[PDB]
């Protein structure tokens, strides 16, 4: 799983 | 499952 | 599957 | 697990 | 186990 | 175990 | 065990 | 066991 | 055993 | 209920 | 109900 | 209940 | 409950 | 009750 | 009841 | 009750 | 009880 | 009780 | 009144 | 009165 | 009397 | 009167 | 009277 | 009156 | 009257 | 009256 | 009237 | 004079 | 003169 | 004059 | 003159 | 004059 | 004058 | 005139 | 003129 | 004149 | 040369 | 030469 | 040569 | 020359 | 030349 | 030339 | 040349 | 040449 | 040559 | 190959 | 290659 | 290669 | 390599 | 190989 | 070798 | 070899 | 070798 | 070899 958020 | 928002 | 909403 | 946070 | 903060 | 606080 | 403190 | 203070 | 003080 | 909006 | 308006 | 707002 | 801002 | 602020 | 503020 | 403040 | 001070 | 200054 | 503009 | 602009 | 602006 | 501005 | 800020 | 500063 | 510094 | 310097 | 200096 | 344009 | 734009 | 840029 | 940034 | 700066 | 750094 | 430094 | 120095 | 050192 | 678009 | 792009 | 973007 | 960034 | 860095 | 750091 | 560190 | 340590 | 220790 | 969209 | 997104 | 992002 | 992140 | 970090 | 730390 | 600590 | 210590 | 302590 990978997540990104800005 | 790929999931791209702005 | 693919969605693409603008 | 990695988490990067700022 | 590695933390970092600052 | 290493812990490092300034 | 090694502590250091200033 | 060895302890420094000043 | 050593002790130092001043 | 729902509502979307942009 | 549905509405759609765009 | 549930909002989103961007 | 659960509030999130930025 | 849990509050996270920066 | 716990608090951390930097 | 546990304080630490620097 | 305890303090510490510096 | 023990107290300790320098 | 009522106004609506898109 | 209400006024709605994006 | 409200305002919101982003 | 409340004001908030981030 | 409250007043915040960072 | 209370101030906080840091 | 009460004055903390650091 | 108190005051604290260190 | 109490003072302590070192 | 007034102009709009969207 | 007002102008706005966005 | 008066400018707002956002 | 007033100037605000951020 | 007066200037702020963070 | 006045001035103020931290 | 004043200074304070720390 | 008065200095306080340590 | 008044000095004061230690 | 001048060109507009949206 | 001018562009203007947002 | 003047560039400004955000 | 004149750099400007945040 | 100067340059200032926060 | 001059220098400051903190 | 004048250097000052604390 | 002055130079001062404490 | 003037030197001052303690 | 060129392809723009908006 | 180039892309470019906004 | 060359990456931007904001 | 260069990389720069803020 | 350089690094900075603040 | 440089390392510098504050 | 160099070390410095305050 | 040089040390120094206070 | 030279030692000083005080
Ligand atoms: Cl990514
Ligand atoms: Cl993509
Ligand atoms: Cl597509
Ligand atoms: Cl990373
Ligand atoms: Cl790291
Ligand atoms: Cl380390
Ligand atoms: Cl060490
Ligand atoms: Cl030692
Ligand atoms: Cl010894
Ligand atoms: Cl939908
Ligand atoms: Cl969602
Ligand atoms: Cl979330
Ligand atoms: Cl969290
Ligand atoms: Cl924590
Ligand atoms: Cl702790
Ligand atoms: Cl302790
Ligand atoms: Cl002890
Ligand atoms: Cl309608
Ligand atoms: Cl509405
Ligand atoms: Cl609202
Ligand atoms: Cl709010
Ligand atoms: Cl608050
Ligand atoms: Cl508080
Ligand atoms: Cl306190
Ligand atoms: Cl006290
Ligand atoms: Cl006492
Ligand atoms: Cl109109
Ligand atoms: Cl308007
Ligand atoms: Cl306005
Ligand atoms: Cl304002
Ligand atoms: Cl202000
Ligand atoms: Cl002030
Ligand atoms: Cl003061
Ligand atoms: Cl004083
Ligand atoms: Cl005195
Ligand atoms: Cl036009
Ligand atoms: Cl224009
Ligand atoms: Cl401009
Ligand atoms: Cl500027
Ligand atoms: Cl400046
Ligand atoms: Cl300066
Ligand atoms: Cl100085
Ligand atoms: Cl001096
Ligand atoms: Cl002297
Ligand atoms: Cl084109
Ligand atoms: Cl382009
Ligand atoms: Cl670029
Ligand atoms: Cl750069
Ligand atoms: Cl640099
Ligand atoms: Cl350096
Ligand atoms: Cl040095
Ligand atoms: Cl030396
Ligand atoms: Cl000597």
């Amino acid at each position: 799983l990978f997540k990104f958020f800005k």
